């Protein structure tokens, strides 16, 4: 019928057997001194710059010798390689060196391929070298995604020394951007004031457009702070996503000036049937919730875990069977609201309790017990290195188990023992027992005492960790319960099977004080198996959507 | 790291677009005038001669133009066409002149697709063709796959044009083969001395050759018709699996000499823990159970089919799914015990009733598919064409039909109706309707008479006459009272019987078979199946009548004998 892919591979490895042996080599590529025998018509065929140069007829298809200039002899190779197999070999390493001699040479190929692996590959440091990468070579969607990117952690990389040799052009338009996360507008001048002071005597023209870009007649949050906090309880959030929309974008509030402390239910139930495993963010300050488009495959059974620095990652579940178990790795994008998936992780996991400890996301058992060294296993992934790297496993096979981290210290607590790990040490030591034997309890780190609320009864437990004894505090004043730290504050959100209702409670006086009621206006049933967290999320640009009239049983008579 | 395949087939298709617009055209090829622009990187892959030529480092890799001779430009168009695709679009026609440009290119691809299509492609007209043209090139494989059709058909094709200009070494190897289906010496003697008068001043020297390789002392089955048939009955048999068992193979019967009619029992069940559908058979002469292997690989709910030619063939059936219908054909090899595939069919089926008429075999019924479009689906199929073709479909669709041949006539009956096809007028005939309706019956097929016998079963035989078409009962079968007779119409001997396995209460199986009383209207106790052998076959058992190698075949009863 058409090309037939029996005869083309076994084409291609003859192909590939002829140029080991150097049979029928016409051209002799001449780089740096290094010589490469190769056929024309592969060249051609991969790269249309030698297709291009072939098909010329000039002296250039009959001289045998062809010098090749400013192309690095590894990189050529990698192309001629990849010409006479289809592997790419993209390491980070010598990715940005392969992608340039692969847009000196227009192989589309390799350029999309080397394109999406650099896009799969913007961490938070090398995000601004990659963003002059793509701003030096024209790739628009590169460009794009590193600077989305330098503009969600625009205060963690301002210190780099790549932000202080960037161009002209990419400072006027990373300072212009309103997708600045900074909370306050201080950085973005001392920035500005390192980066013209980095270069004086090559800067000292654009101070003018310097100072033209940064708002100083903006006064976004300061005005509030000038007249008083009078309004209904914490509505300085609904002037956030009200003043801030209506802007002429001179003098409007940067993006990081809008991020407010919202608590994020996954998996929590909706009424809708099509998605029963919904997720949605309730904001105590706004008292408003909503919308998340969280689930990017349509699955669950992912655990949840939100770094100091306010990031946000899913991990572990299964998928519907087209339930396989997968190993797929979700960081939140809260600019854009979609998830980009990362590098997948080692085991399959069920809810794997995620914590975050010296900037490393640990995964602690959440697995149906298979094998005795087979489970129970733990694994950590590198942030940077996109990497997942194996640890000292669970002493014992336990379920239900809640994980928490208190002094750059992973603690995981079970029915009635706890133990407690040390990746400076890289071991496991059994801790104070606790009197109790409890399943499905919430835990939450507040401070320098760690708190076990649940069991499935309920009981306010807490433990010390520079005394190492646990102590009973009380009980929760309710039942399902979901304790969880905001505004500095410990604090439990319990459903009373359903009433929806938060209370806050006194570590000196050992009480719980009624701290805020959620009306039935809004959120909805979210079940019991939802997990819960604190983070801060722009409510100006994630999601509208009440779906819930706040007003029923009518009352006319 | 893993090598890709998308790079491949996007670097080949390039190369192709470079070729149809005539880029990086080193060489030009001269073939009896035409030109043919190409690549020396490209041939030297696809074909070795053009690697050899090429880097021997001679004027052939320096001059632009070589001229190629005794090559056709329209196969080496194909040939070129193969190195930048890779689809060799293979016909009957332009098989054997490929197959020629491919061995004088020395194509390694193009020579091992062109040598099994002509292997799945020997039928019973080119054979003798392909066998002298095995022998011209060399092909091994092609000439043992050719020779073994030659074997099996020599008593039909030998008066081919083709057989009286086979060389001298191609006949000394065909007559001295053991293996030639003839019935009698006198053929394959007259078959010799017809070569020999073909052009006797080029072939005068060869007669004594030729003499000495046909067995004339032999004396195969003339001897026992001289003393006498004084045997235990039908032993015959017996001293076929005797005399071509020990001989110094120049006086040995051959093959053809050595056939016995056995009945065919395809989807038995087996007496081991094996294939739930096993395939053995009975010759009543040798009283001797043989098995058959069944290369089908567990296929399901097949049918059956023995032409006038003593061809077999199944087709239709299911397979387990990995149960799913298909569309499988396959042809058993009296010689080799195999089961050869041929030409797929175009519709799926499950236990098709397939029938030979005027040398077609026809697939009716067979599992419907599609009720919306058509349920009757029925088609033809030419053994020399090896292609299928739709026909008038029937004009109800049933279900558990049989079909039978009379007088170059297709007949299928159903519930109460019979209808006559005629491939002479593609059209259907409503016969005779029947008298009493009945199910999963047997038919079968004897001079001028039509027999639909069992059926809901019952003793209940119906004999039709075509010349009449009037249904009317003869007989019923004698057999006990409350048994369970699944009966199987089947003529042997130039004779209507009914192999009668019998299942009575409490007893186990119990075979016999009888024969009718064409004159009388009478059923006479013809012969009963031993129960040291032929153990229980089950009741979706498919029957036929056939001539087998006693020979060779696969002699393994095993039955443990004297139980109890």
């Amino acid at each position: 019928r058409q090309i037939n892919t029996e005869y083309a591979v076994s084409l291609l490895e003859q192909l590939k057997l002829f140029y080991e042996q150097q049979l029928f080599t016409d051209i002799v590529l001449i780089v740096e001194g290094t010589e490469f025998p190769c056929h024309k018509m592969v060249l051609a065929t991969c790269s249309s710059y030698f297709r291009a140069m072939f098909m010329s007829g000039l002296s250039e298809s009959k001289q045998t010798h062809v010098h090749l200039r400013n192309v690095d002899a590894a990189t050529l190779q990698i192309i001629i390689t990849y010409a006479y197999t289809g592997n790419l070999a993209m390491n980070d390493s010598t990715v940005e060196q392969l992608y340039e001699t692969a847009c000196f040479l227009q192989v589309e190929d390799v350029l999309q391929r080397c394109r999406e692996y650099l896009i799969k590959k913007i961490n938070a440091e090398n995000c601004v070298r990659l963003l002059s990468f793509a701003d030096l070579f024209s790739c628009e969607e590169l460009k794009q995604s590193a600077k989305r990117m330098v503009e969600h952690k625009f205060t963690a990389v301002y210190h780099q020394d790549a932000f202080m040799q960037l161009s002209h052009d990419l400072l006027i338009d990373i300072l212009s951007s309103d997708n600045l996360n900074v909370e306050k507008e201080e950085t973005v001048r001392e920035a500005a004031m390192l980066w013209l002071e980095y270069n004086t005597e090559s800067r000292s023209q654009y101070l003018s457009s310097v100072l033209s870009q940064i708002r100083i007649d903006a006064l976004s949050e300061v005005t509030q702070r000038a007249w008083f906090q009078g309004l209904p309880p914490n509505d300085k959030s609904v002037v956030v996503q009200g003043l801030y929309k209506d802007m002429p974008k001179f003098f409007k509030p940067r993006l990081g000036m809008t991020k407010e402390e919202m608590m994020i239910f996954i998996e929590a139930s909706s009424e809708n049937p099509c998605s029963l495993y919904s997720s949605v963010c309730y904001s105590p300050q706004a008292e408003k919730v909503y919308k998340l488009c969280s689930p990017p495959a349509d699955l669950h059974k992912v655990g949840t875990v939100v770094t100091p620095d306010n990031d946000i990652y899913i991990a572990g579940g299964q998928v519907p069977l087209k339930f396989r178990t997968v190993n797929c790795f979700y960081w939140f994008d809260a600019q854009q609201n979609t998830w980009f998936p990362k590098t997948p992780m080692l085991f399959v996991r069920i809810k794997p309790s995620l914590v975050c400890c010296e900037g490393y996301i640990y995964a602690i058992g959440g697995d149906s017990v298979g094998g005795e060294l087979n489970r129970r296993t733990v694994e950590r992934y590198d942030t940077e290195k996109d990497e997942w790297t194996m640890v000292s496993p669970l002493p014992c096979a336990w379920q239900w188990s809640a994980a928490v981290v208190v002094h750059d210290c992973i603690y995981v607590m079970t029915l009635n023992l706890m133990y407690c790990y040390f990746p400076r040490s890289d071991s496991w030591v059994e801790m104070a027992m606790r009197q109790t034997s409890r399943s499905f309890a919430s835990a939450a780190a507040f401070g320098d005492k760690i708190f076990y609320i649940g069991g499935l009864s309920v009981t306010v437990e807490i433990y010390d960790v520079n005394k190492n004894e646990w102590k009973m505090a009380a009980n929760i004043p309710a039942p399902c319960v979901r304790a969880v730290v905001i505004s500095n504050s410990l604090c439990v959100f319990m459903r009373e099977t359903a009433k929806y209702v938060t209370y806050q409670y006194d570590l000196e006086l050992d009480r719980w004080s009624l701290r805020q009621h959620i009306s039935e206006r809004v959120l909805w049933d979210l079940g019991r198996d939802f997990r819960c967290t604190v983070g801060k999320l722009y409510p100006s640009c994630l999601e509208e959507s009440p779906w819930k009239p706040p007003t029923y049983l009518f009352s006319t008579d």
